[PDB]
C-alpha cells in the first residue's frame, strides 16, 4: 500500500496523532455492520 | 463523563464525527479481534 | 449552522476541541498569510 | 522534538496532514491575530 510520512512537532501531539491513525486504520477494516454491533 | 462539542460547518462536523466515531470504536473492539481485522485486509 | 457532538471523557473532549479550533483558524487564514506566519515564527 | 509518523493510504494521510498543518498554524498565529481572523 502507498506509504506516507508526516513530521510531528512535540511528543504529546505525536501521541494524539498516532492514536488517530491507529483508530482510523481499524475503522477502515471493520465492516460498518460489525461496528454497530460492538457499539 | 460526557461533553457535547459545538461544530461550526458541515466539513468540520464530518471530520470530527469521523474521528470521534473511530476512537469510540477502538474502545469497544477487543484486542484479538482488532488484530484479526487488520490481518484479513 | 451548528452541529453538536457527544464526546466521552475530558481528555478526548479537550483534544477534539483543540482540533476544532485549529481547523476553524485554518479556514479563515489565507494560505499566503499562513506561510508568512510559518516562516517568521519557526 | 520532532517525530516521524508513518501513514498507510492516501485517505488517511490527507486527513492527518490537514490536522497536523492546522495544529502547527495555530502554534504560530498570535492569540490576538487569531481572534481577528475569526471575527473577519
Ligand atoms: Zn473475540
Amino acid at each position: 500500500e502507498e506509504i506516507f510520512t508526516l513530521q510531528v512537532r512535540g511528543r504529546e501531539r505525536y501521541e494524539i496523532l498516532k492514536k488517530l491513525n491507529d483508530s482510523l486504520e481499524l475503522s477502515d477494516v471493520v465492516p460498518a455492520s460489525d461496528a454497530e454491533k460492538y457499539r
